[PDB]
């Protein structure tokens, strides 16, 4: 994953915007850095992740599961996480 991906400007779709607004998000255009931070905050706030769980996020009965279309995912699979996030936004250029 190149460093530049973090600077990508994005407009989240309604479901993702709903999720972001729960952890402070105020805006309609974000950087991918912001989106990844607010998602991370959402995950740790809802205890969907822990280091004793083999690096897995459990989102089966949660908004995040509906957004991503999976009951769970590994935090090590970075490219797959970007793909899941991209289905819920539109890039700005
Ligand atoms: C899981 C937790 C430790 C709470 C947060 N992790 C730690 C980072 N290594 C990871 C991450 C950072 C940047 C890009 C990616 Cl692809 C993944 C990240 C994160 O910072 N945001 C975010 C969002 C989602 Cl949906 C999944 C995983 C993450």
């Amino acid at each position: 994953i190149p460093a530049s991906e973090q600077e990508t400007l994005v407009r989240p779709k309604p479901l993702l915007l709903k999720l972001l607004k729960s952890v402070g998000a105020q805006k309609d255009t974000y950087t991918m850095k912001e989106v990844l931070f607010y998602l991370g905050q959402y995950i740790m706030t809802k205890r969907l992740y822990d280091e004793k769980q083999q690096h897995i996020v459990y989102c089966s009965n949660d908004l995040l599961g509906d957004l991503f279309g999976v009951p769970s995912f590994s935090v090590k699979e970075h490219r797959k996480i970007y793909t899941m996030i991209y289905r819920n936004l539109v890039v700005v250029n």
